[PDB]
């Protein structure tokens, strides 16, 4: 068995084809087992509609999830990603790194 805690990165990207669009991305990388729960949060509340959840694996024991959706961030809200995984004794909430 192997278990590896996800790395979690929360960042925004504008698709170049539509710079008015902005995606909130939670990139959950390098984890095993694959079992995982990942939410984007706005002011602590899970964003229910997350348009994209792209899961891949490299080695059989390393999974990668890009969980992302369009958003329109303002300064008045806090955006984050919450991940639960067996490696994490508590849900990990990672705030949007507005510089990343
Ligand atoms: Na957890």
């Amino acid at each position: 068995m192997i278990q590896r805690t996800p790395k979690i990165q929360v960042y925004s990207r504008h698709p170049a084809e539509n710079g008015k669009s902005n995606f909130l991305n939670c990139y959950v990388s390098g984890f095993h087992p694959s079992d995982i729960e990942v939410d984007l949060l706005k002011n602590g509340e899970r964003i229910e509609k997350v348009e994209h959840s792209d899961l891949s694996f490299s080695k059989d024991w390393s999974f990668y999830l890009l969980y992302y959706t369009e958003f329109t961030p303002t300064e008045k809200n806090e955006y984050a990603c919450r991940v639960n995984h067996v490696t994490l004794s508590q849900p990990k909430i990672v705030k949007w790194d507005r510089d990343m």
